[PDB]
């Protein structure tokens, strides 16, 4: 048993990682076949950066304007064309370790592996959720940005995320692969901000119930609510809305423990109106919201 | 900016995985060279659980007894010894995605990331350390034998921990890469125990460090402490004592904060006598001790 907060091995991803430069920024980028991805704003100088027109940057651009990298082997850039916010560059070398992939768009709430990366080179892995005011609350310091955030199905890594900057707030947002923002922010040097966050609701459930299944009892009660009332409590505390699909979705959990979701409700409504005081559950004293129904399945079972 | 738990890259590590079958028994192994690292453990029998008798056992064994796969391709036996609690099987094969390695035995309070394994294929990665009871806390299901702890500095991989147990409560034991078990277990099914634990007090300094570099400041006082006065308080709550190692390990970062460590020691002094009043620290609601001074360093820069 136990339960920890468990990333992706990232082996699959690591073999993709390159390092591009152009001008004075370097930054990563994500090599599959024969197309490295990164974001737009490496052809950016600082005064571009505040207000840049992204058109006519690249248009003053060319091949040999961008250096790749993988290890310490240079690839030869024949091509270059540009996807909402991110850059795609062309090489001369398909990735012969090229993972089965797709591109995929994740939904808030659900969770992924994110491997940091500087000069190309993978430095760390660890867990994140797409957070309901579509920030993730990652670790990226200077250079960091090209580094991508996936998940692996069977074989198939699915990439959903791309580095892009940090907010004033310290925590992060980036694109989908396609270069489409999550959040509502722009790849411009302007004032922006997350918006106020709000807690995942059917991900708290979860951790609740893998903190019963390890042994972690003392918050159950005999007590059942309904989601109409739950959800009112919900709204006080910045949660999330419970549908009937995240009922659903935790069936598994609520049969494996013989607690029903709206009697787990009950024990969290109790814990929001009292608080955590310091008292502890799964070793935290938080109610921790980044671990989905199925983060806890395939950890609990 | 940001702070998380972050674990090494695992790819150097996903390619050294392999399982390891003996009678009814599968575990996980390292693939190293032309040699298998796995527990000694994997030659025992359902009667063979509470007093084993590990060389009478091993004698027996002839190399085909061993099947190692490695994704789906057989490795073939051909030799094999037992160093402590760890068993070395050679096979016909050196593993050409062997990385920089070596073999390390850590110290209570040090960190290393794991990567579980099951029937040989990777399955997460997280960072663990060292509890000055020599345990783990860890995320560990049955056929997880076999999974290392590891850190990666510059391309050298250094296996620190095997993972050999479950214990009562729920926590972890394993073995150096020698097969020298952290603690006082021994690979038996006797009853055994973890001693009570205790919280590492460097980390938890070091931890605090690293939320005034990420610039958070409301937990410092005007007060210092006496060395010999923290640790006079500080073992009122668990705590391990903090020598003079444990100062000078962190002058590098009491320079690069300009908070000396004695005055940090009477922040901590405090935060102990009055909890966290409703904020946090890094995210955390509780005093996180599962960092070291390398690892702040590391993620903060
Ligand atoms: C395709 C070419 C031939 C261009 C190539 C192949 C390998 C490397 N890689 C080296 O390490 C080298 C090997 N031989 C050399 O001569 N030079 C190198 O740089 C890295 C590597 O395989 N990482 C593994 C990936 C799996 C998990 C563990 C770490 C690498 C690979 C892809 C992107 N970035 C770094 C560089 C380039
Ligand atoms: C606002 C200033 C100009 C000070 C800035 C610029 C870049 C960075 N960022 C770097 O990576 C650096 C590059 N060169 C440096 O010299 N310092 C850096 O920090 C990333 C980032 O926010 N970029 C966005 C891209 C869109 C427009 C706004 C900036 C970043 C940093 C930390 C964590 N995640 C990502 C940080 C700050
Ligand atoms: C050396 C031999 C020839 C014996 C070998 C080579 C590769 C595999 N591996 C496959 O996946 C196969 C490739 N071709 C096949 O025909 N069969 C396979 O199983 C795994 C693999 O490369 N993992 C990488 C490692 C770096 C991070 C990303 C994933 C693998 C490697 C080492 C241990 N265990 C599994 C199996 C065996
Ligand atoms: C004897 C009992 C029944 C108590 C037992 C046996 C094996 C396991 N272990 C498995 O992996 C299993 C194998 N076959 C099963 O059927 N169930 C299992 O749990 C690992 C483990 O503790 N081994 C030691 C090795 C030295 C002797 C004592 C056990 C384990 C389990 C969970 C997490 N980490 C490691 C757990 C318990
Ligand atoms: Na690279
Ligand atoms: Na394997």
């Amino acid at each position: 048993s136990g339960f920890r907060k468990m990333a992706f091995p990232s082996g699959k991803v690591e073999g993709c990682m390159v390092q591009v430069t152009c001008g004075t920024t370097t930054l990563n980028g994500l090599w599959l076949d024969d197309v490295v991805y990164c974001p737009r704003h490496v052809i950016c100088t600082s005064e571009d950066m505040l207000n840049p027109n992204y058109e006519d940057l690249l248009i003053r651009k060319s091949n040999h304007n961008f250096l790749v990298q993988a290890g310490n082997v240079q690839l030869r850039v024949i091509g270059h064309s540009m996807q909402n916010c991110v850059l795609k560059l062309k090489v001369d070398t398909a990735n012969p370790k090229t993972p089965k992939y797709k591109f995929v768009r994740i939904q808030p709430g659900q969770t992924f592996s994110v491997l940091a990366c500087y000069n190309g080179s993978p430095s760390g892995v660890y867990q994140c959720a797409m957070r309901p005011n579509f920030t993730i609350k990652g670790s990226f310091l200077n250079g960091s940005c090209g580094s991508v955030g996936f998940n692996i199905d069977y074989d198939c890594v699915s990439f959903c995320y791309m580095h892009h900057m940090e907010l004033p707030t310290g925590v992060h947002a980036g694109t989908d692969l396609e270069g489409n923002f999550y959040g509502p922010f722009v790849d411009r040097q302007t004032a922006q901000a997350a918006g106020t966050d709000t807690t995942i609701t059917v991900n708290v459930l979860a951790w609740l119930y893998a903190a019963v299944i390890n042994g972690d009892r003392w918050f159950l009660n005999r007590f059942t609510t309904t989601l109409n009332d739950f959800n009112l409590v919900a709204m006080k505390y910045n949660y999330e809305p419970l549908t009937q699909d995240h009922v659903d979705i935790l069936g598994p959990l609520s049969a494996q423990t013989g607690i029903a979701v709206l009697d787990m409700c009950a024990s969290l409504k109790e814990l929001l109106q009292n608080g955590m005081n310091g008292r502890t559950i799964l070793g935290s004293a938080l109610l921790e919201d980044e671990f989905t129904p199925f983060d806890v399945v395939r950890q609990c079972s």
